[PDB]
């Protein structure tokens, strides 16, 4: 079922394609990072093209668009990892029992940043010893959300009368979502890697 | 492409359908557990009907067939688990967030390892609860504390990892899996001491 604009890979099932300046594709990626990291300096843009990921998360996507009707459930986020972690995130995506613990904690998951900006700080795209930069832009299923709690390791129910009806996904602030964060796996997509640098 | 001897579901995506007694499915699981557990007393035995989790699950068994190169990575497993557990298990399977060969979710060869009070907890009127469980086991590796995905099958390449890990590869007993939707809960075995 892969994405028909995806480079041939010849029965083989990953790839990281490098995206040229100039294509509306590398672009739309430029402005979104650039609207709130103006100050740092893109050095490239790979499309990552991970067949079993892709298959996992669309149907989860698939599943989440039945069980909603008519919701809006996925977001494009953003995501700042070290240089150590670049090759587990591109081959098996995000992996909620290596999460560090948030500075503001809303649960035991993966963050995900409405901003670049938020992402950019070194604490978490720390600086490779050639000082590059690491950043994923993320297909996220936020679906439906509440504002979460340090101490939850699943979205908490809709309802207390029901407790294994979750919300899909928690963010600070349901009003004005700066993060979110998700607690399965195949619920994120890492679509593009962005390498930047001061 | 959910599977024939699956129950009708009236056009839902959930449902628990109690096996019926002497008929061939029913005395299949039940054989399963008195191997080890001829000693207990069977309450019911129901199929666990779940579409989305089967979905995922049969998508990973493929992706585990493609990567493996054979068909033989599926085992039928048993967990033990309390009642209050029974609700999220039916709906949404096996939970590593929810531990000597790592944290994962365990399982069991034998029944009579998942019958132990500390894994099937008795409820407040006696009755203890255990699944038949298919887990996509693929190619394992001996376990250790503190892992959290399987090892690497060579450090050389360190993102090709071991499907699960065990107590014991020559003779395994146990079964530890560190990803979503590599279990998939098929029967839930109502019983008592
Ligand atoms: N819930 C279960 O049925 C279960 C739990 C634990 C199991 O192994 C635990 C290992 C550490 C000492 C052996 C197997 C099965």
């Amino acid at each position: 079922n892969l994405p028909e604009h995806w480079t041939d890979m010849n029965h083989q099932l990953f790839c990281m394609v490098q995206l040229e300046p100039g294509q509306s594709e590398y672009n739309t990626i430029k402005d979104k990072f650039t609207r709130t990291c103006s100050s740092y300096a893109i050095e490239k843009i790979e499309r990552i093209q991970n067949a079993f990921l892709w298959q996992s998360y669309q149907v989860k996507k698939r599943q989440m668009d039945i069980k909603n009707d008519h919701k809006n459930n996925e977001r494009l986020l953003f995501h700042g990892t070290d240089a150590d972690s670049v090759p587990y995130v591109n081959q098996h995506g995000f992996n909620r029992s290596c999460a560090g613990k948030n500075a503001v904690s809303y649960g035991k998951g993966t963050y995900f940043a409405v901003d670049a900006s938020y992402s950019a700080k070194d604490t978490y795209s720390k600086p490779d010893s050639n000082g590059r930069k690491h950043m994923y832009v993320v297909r996220v299923l936020t679906g439906v959300f509440t504002k979460g709690r340090a101490g939850l390791v699943t979205p908490p129910p809709k309802n207390p009368h029901n407790p294994t009806d979750l919300f899909d996904s928690v963010t600070n602030n349901t009003r004005s979502p700066k993060l979110f964060v998700v607690f399965f796996d195949n619920q994120a997509y890492p679509e593009y890697l962005i390498t930047f640098t001061a």
